[PDB]
């Protein structure tokens, strides 16, 4: 569950993608809090969270999307931490995949 955020023109901002085994995937912006962001932000040495931004706005990633969510109370200090659960009924195509800038 190892998490990074792409394509910004920073390292601190960017698409959010988290691996899980071997691949990565990106997240649906239906599915991510802006706890799961903060702890993110927490977990990249990249300060706390300032905006979670829709619409792939870093552009859309490809391969999978999580089909679960991380449903963070804020202080874990890794999404590795957090407890899961499954994604809304239906399943989300790449041009809503989330982003975040953290601040710092």
């Amino acid at each position: 569950r190892s998490p990074r955020l792409v394509g910004a023109d920073m390292p601190c901002s960017g698409r959010v993608e988290v691996k899980h085994a071997d691949t990565w995937r990106s997240v649906c912006d239906s599915d991510f809090s802006l706890h799961a962001a903060n702890v993110l932000c927490r977990e990249l040495n990249c300060g706390d969270a300032i905006s979670l931004s829709v619409g792939d706005h870093f552009g859309k990633g490809n391969g999978l999307t999580w089909a679960e969510k991380f449903q963070c109370e804020g202080s874990e200090t890794h999404l590795a931490l957090c407890p899961i659960v499954q994604h809304p009924e239906d399943t989300c195509i790449h041009s809503r995949e989330v982003g975040v800038v953290c601040s710092t």
